[PDB]
């Protein structure tokens, strides 16, 4: 695996709001990745991209509606990172997650 990996599980049913992810990295870096998940024996990916601001921060927002009903697990992945990048937190549905 060449990706930096962050597993998650979700409700199979609730699709309100956003899946919001906080990344911390090199200021002004450029970055991309996905929210990946298994759906009926396929690995599906919702791509994200963005740059860190001058504080090293990048907030990604993906509508929950992009994940099919019935999906209950997946992985946030970092693909390209021009400098350093890590996920610190995500919020999806009622789950407020901090990555120690
Ligand atoms: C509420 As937790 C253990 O996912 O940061």
């Amino acid at each position: 695996s060449t990706a930096i990996l962050y597993p998650f599980t979700i409700s199979g049913n609730d699709r309100n709001g956003n899946f919001t992810i906080n990344f911390k990295g090199t200021p002004n870096s450029t970055n991309n990745g996905c929210i990946g998940y298994s759906y009926n024996g396929d690995w599906e990916k919702i791509e994200w991209e963005g740059s860190c601001d001058g504080n090293g921060n990048l907030v990604v927002e993906v509508p929950m509606s992009k994940i099919p009903a019935g999906v209950t697990s997946g992985e946030i992945q970092i693909w390209w990172h021009s400098g350093d990048l890590k996920m610190t937190d995500y919020k999806a549905l009622e789950h407020h997650h901090h990555h120690h």
